[PDB]
């Protein structure tokens, strides 16, 4: 009982990327991994996802990865690799899209995906506890605090509020759908 392959690879990739940003600077890394910021870039398709891999401070990566580890790891063990992969891909594109829409292509990090995972895990537990999946009371509280910090901009998280809701909404939709089975 550890962190599965999707859980573990993402963490590794985010770390390696953060190191690359510490050495080359953020800008050089953004140049390569950010949402297409020019028409000439619109068919470099990794860019619609690789923005989620870049973090700008230690707070930012530390907390995103704690949540990812705990929640993404829970989803992966109890529900499967494919599920985590899908939640991640969809929440990444959507939050990316909204961010980009309201504020330009210069952003990054896994917090959109974390809002999806928070909404997914909380609502699956609410609607379908027998899945094995739920957010603990204590943790609802820490989640909520983490959300507040970002909503009221008490700590720098790269992405804006409309993008985090997009992320949340995706996680809610998917839990909804998933719990619609039984």
């Amino acid at each position: 009982e550890r962190a599965g392959p999707v859980t573990w690879v993402m963490m590794i990739a985010c770390v390696v990327v953060f190191i690359a940003m510490q050495i080359l600077g953020d800008q050089e890394v953004m140049l390569w991994l950010a949402w297409p910021f020019d028409p000439t870039l619109k068919f470099e398709f990794w860019r619609y996802f690789t923005h989620a891999l870049m973090h700008f401070s230690l707070m930012h990566i530390l907390f995103n990865l704690l949540w990812w580890w705990y929640l993404g790891g829970a989803v992966e063990k109890r529900l499967g690799s494919g599920k985590l992969i899908v939640i991640t891909l969809i929440s990444a594109l959507l939050s990316g899209y909204v961010q980009q829409k309201f504020s330009g292509p210069w952003f990054g990090g896994l917090s959109g995906v974390v809002y999806a995972l928070m909404g997914y895990v909380w609502l699956r537990g609410e609607r379908d506890p027998q899945s094995g999946i739920y957010l603990q009371r204590g943790l609802i509280i820490f989640a909520l605090i983490w959300i507040v910090a970002g909503w009221f901009d008490l700590f720098g998280m790269s992405m804006a509020n409309g993008a985090h809701i997009a992320g949340l909404a995706v996680g809610l939709a998917m839990a909804f759908v998933d719990s619609l089975n039984a």
